[PDB]
């Protein structure tokens, strides 16, 4: 199975503050849905709680070592090894974070689905320093700020080298 990680980072690799996203770009969230629909998504307990419910059309796998932790509609696993197994016989698995999971999986990541948001904001969670490794961009698309999305952002699909 291909190990991919998807995230949206503001400048300085910021991805969150107070267990929430420091911005609101509905069109970017639709890009997230587009990139994960039909695929198993693996996330940390904090990220699952920030989302507030399982995401439709995807196998929701949540990581937590609290043995009695079991929200409705999601599969809970106690280790990353169990998350992969839980994903099943699929072609690609999507690590949807949070910083904790990105950190642990970066070294093993095959692809990074990154959205760079042109914004400098306060944060308490950051995406790992992926540039310490070698990647080659496979796809990209720039999205100018608009009516319902007040920030410019750029999508970049990186493949590990
Ligand atoms: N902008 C983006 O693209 C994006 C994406 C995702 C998340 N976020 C943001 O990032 C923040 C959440 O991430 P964060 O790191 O605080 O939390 P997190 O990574 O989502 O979750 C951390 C928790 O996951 C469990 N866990 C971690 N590693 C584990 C392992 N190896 N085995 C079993 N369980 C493990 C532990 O919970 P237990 O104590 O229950 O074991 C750990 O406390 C929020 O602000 C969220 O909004 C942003
Ligand atoms: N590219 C990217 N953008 C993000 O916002 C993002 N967010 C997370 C974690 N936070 C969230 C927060 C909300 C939803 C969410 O509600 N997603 C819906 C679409 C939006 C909606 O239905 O309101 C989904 O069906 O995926 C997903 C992840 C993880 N990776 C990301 N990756």
């Amino acid at each position: 199975v291909i190990v991919s990680m998807i995230a949206a980072l503001a400048n300085n690799r910021v991805i969150g503050l107070d267990n929430k996203m420091p911005w609101h770009l509905p069109a970017e969230l639709q890009l997230f849905k587009r990139a994960t629909l039909g695929k198993p998504i693996v996330m940390g307990r904090n990220t699952f709680e920030s989302i507030g419910r399982p995401l439709p059309g995807r196998l929701n796998i949540v990581l937590s070592r609290q043995t009695d932790y079991q929200p409705e509609g999601v599969t809970v696993v106690a280790t990353l090894e169990d998350a992969v197994v839980a994903a099943g016989d699929v072609e690609e698995l999507m690590i949807i974070g949070g910083a904790t999971i990105y950190n642990q999986c970066l070294a093993a990541a095959d692809r990074l689905y990154l959205t760079h948001i042109e914004l400098t904001t306060e944060g308490d969670t950051w995406f790992p320093d992926y540039e310490q490794y070698n990647w080659q961009e496979i796809e990209h698309e720039s999205y100018a700020a608009d009516d319902k999305n007040p920030h410019n952002y750029r999508f970049s699909l990186l493949e590990r080298v």
